[PDB]
């Protein structure tokens, strides 16, 4: 009885009063910076007519949980609260009594149970269940406990599930209104076949996708009648050839600010549909967008143009933090077929010397324009996974120490070109594979080649397109592979740099990874420290409590630090973004990435115009 609404809703005479449209207890959103005011149209942009995730990452997945701003944990979001059983298998969600869909009808456990059992877990709909809802490849039992309580029962520990529910790919539970969607489902509509010709499809899964959609389908944004719990609703749909998309506030949105205003603050979102980046950067520098945090930061050429024109365009450039720990890390192949090299590749002090012979300040200045600070492979300080050794050991150039180590390891005989040689002959030479489309990585290797020559080590660059790059890796035909190190902020989601579990990307040895993934039937058996990390990883995946998962995974990171298997160059540059100076409550320190649906991580329903 203390809630208010956007003035524009006063004119809609088929709406109940705002306190009746809200849940009994709406979710209260604390603003990023200040309490807001109603009004305005958020101007943003999509590139082409297959950029529908741009809508999703603008308005935000409305999942059962939501990431915190530092993406260190999640909180109840659509769910009022939830419990986790001691064995980490059972997840029980309480829902917000009185919450309604965009069409004013009830949002209840019926919708979640329909979404899971009749859509997600239906083998005609999804012959392969989306991995978001699996553990060890197995699905949960999903049950209605009462109108506002739903239970997920997995057959194995699954502590990641609340985090999964905060990602775009884990939002199916709240995406399907049973009332609307059941019309297109044969378990509920005996005459669903009559719907096929209407929708212009030939089977009921295609019909469901057409009318009710999926996370990333164009049909999610192509109709006005598909109910949702989104902060804004499609009004001018994202059509195959439309030039703009318009969305308008959901009168039944289920959140208020601390003063009782039903969110969102902003009345409408208008998406310009634009043909290419050249046109998008121009409009952005002209100040035609109130927010752009998806497309411009992918193109390293955009930042100078954006900064130059801030005052002209009335906008502020800000920098988001990529999840990757390293922009261009050296993956050293412990199972290189070069037998003479392998006897050195497997020695910690050899890898240490190579890191000490690198000048990361030069790499940063020359190949990354000074925007990418030296770093190894470890999580960042703002991550709960931070390990100082894993992040910072062996970062500083010490050519004398590198040469002293290499002398000590017996690589003292120089050939006629000045390079070190193995004790029984042969130049100390490492083949590094690189994708030429990663131009900054190629230049980084060129700088490393010049630096390592000062330590008597030859780096031979082998640039190719993607397919040959991956062919060589999977064939175990490389000494070094250069590519990102994940783990700056997403170490458990993407642990490939710390334990050899990714079949294509854990390039300290994909033969080790093949062994792990095949249960020892294929590949090459890893060394003891890696087998131990693999055992710790399996235990971490099966952990029953947060504190147990934390201690197990920290052990993996410590062993990875002690081994020093992969050599980082520089952490990624910030991702350049902009918001108009009038747009308030944008979290300018938020990370970047698809699992967090950025920029919607920042809660666009509490952005507002001053």
């Amino acid at each position: 009885a203390a809630f208010t609404q956007a003035p524009m809703l006063e004119q809609n005479k088929q709406l109940p009063p705002v306190d009746q449209r809200l849940p009994e207890k709406p979710l209260v959103i604390k603003p990023i910076a200040s309490n807001g005011v109603y009004g305005g149209t958020l101007r943003t942009v999509m590139r082409g007519n297959a950029d529908g995730n741009g809508i999703l990452r603008t308005i935000g997945p409305q999942g059962l949980t939501h990431w915190t701003q530092d993406i260190q944990t999640v909180e109840p979001y659509v769910a009022e609260s939830y419990t986790v059983s001691p064995d980490a298998m059972e997840y029980t969600f309480k829902l917000r009594k009185g919450m309604k869909w965009s069409d004013g009808t009830p949002f209840t456990a019926d919708d979640i149970v329909f979404a899971m059992n009749d859509v997600v877990l239906n083998k005609e709909m999804f012959p392969q269940t989306p991995s978001a809802y699996l553990v060890g490849g197995k699905a949960p039992k999903v049950s209605k406990v009462d109108d506002y309580t739903v239970k997920f029962e997995f057959p194995a520990a699954n502590l990641s599930f609340p985090e999964t529910l905060a990602t775009p790919l884990g939002q199916h539970p709240t995406l399907y209104q049973k009332k609307y969607c059941s019309q297109f489902h044969p378990a509920y509509n005996k005459n669903v076949q009559a719907e096929f010709t209407k929708a212009n499809v030939k089977d009921w899964p295609s019909l469901m996708r057409a009318k009710c959609s999926d996370i990333e389908l164009p049909s999610r944004w192509s109709s006005t009648e598909r109910p949702s719990i989104d902060p804004w609703l499609i009004k001018e749909p994202y059509g195959g050839a439309v030039t703009r998309v318009v969305m308008e506030r959901n009168p039944f949105y289920w959140q208020v600010d601390p003063t009782g205003k039903q969110l969102p603050y902003v009345d409408r979102i208008q998406y310009a549909v634009v043909s290419d980046l050249q046109a998008i950067i121009l409009a952005a520098t002209n100040g035609q967008y109130d927010i752009e945090a998806r497309l411009l930061g992918s193109d390293v050429t955009s930042r100078p143009l954006m900064l130059k024109n801030q005052q002209k365009g009335g906008y502020k450039v800000f920098g988001q933090t990529s999840a990757n720990a390293n922009a261009a890390g050296l993956w050293l192949n412990q199972t290189t077929k070069n037998e003479k090299l392998r006897k050195y590749m497997t020695q910690h002090d050899f890898r240490q010397a190579l890191s000490l012979a690198m000048d990361r300040d030069e790499i940063n200045k020359v190949a990354w324009l000074g925007q990418a600070a030296p770093w190894q492979s470890g999580p960042f300080k703002e991550s709960k996974w931070y390990n100082e050794k894993l992040a910072t050991q062996y970062l500083k150039l010490d050519l004398a120490q590198a040469n002293q180590i290499l002398d000590r390891l017996g690589l003292t005989k120089r050939d006629s070109d000045g390079y070190r040689t193995y004790p029984d002959g042969g130049r100390v030479s490492l083949d590094a594979i690189v994708m030429i489309d990663r131009q900054a990585m190629v230049q980084t290797l060129e700088l490393i080649r010049r630096q390592w020559q000062k330590a008597g080590v030859e780096l031979v660059i082998k640039g190719s397109e993607r397919s040959l790059f991956y062919n060589r890796a999977t064939a175990n035909d490389y000494d070094i592979s250069i590519d990102v190190f994940p783990g700056g902020l997403d170490a458990t989601l993407n642990p490939r740099a710390y334990v050899a579990v990714h079949p294509l990307e854990s390039r300290m040895s994909l033969e080790w990874a093949k062994w792990y993934l095949s249960g020892g039937k294929q590949g090459i058996e890893p060394n003891e420290s890696m087998k131990k990390r693999m055992a710790l990883y399996d235990q971490f995946v099966a952990a029953k409590t947060q504190s147990q998962a934390l201690s197990l995974f920290k052990q993996i990171l410590q062993i990875s630090a002690d081994e020093f298997e992969v050599i980082g160059t520089v952490r990624p540059a910030v991702i350049s973004s902009l918001h108009s100076l009038k747009l308030q409550n944008v979290n300018e320190k938020m990370p970047f990435g698809w699992p967090y649906a950025t920029p919607s991580l920042s809660l666009p329903q509490q952005w507002y115009f001053s």
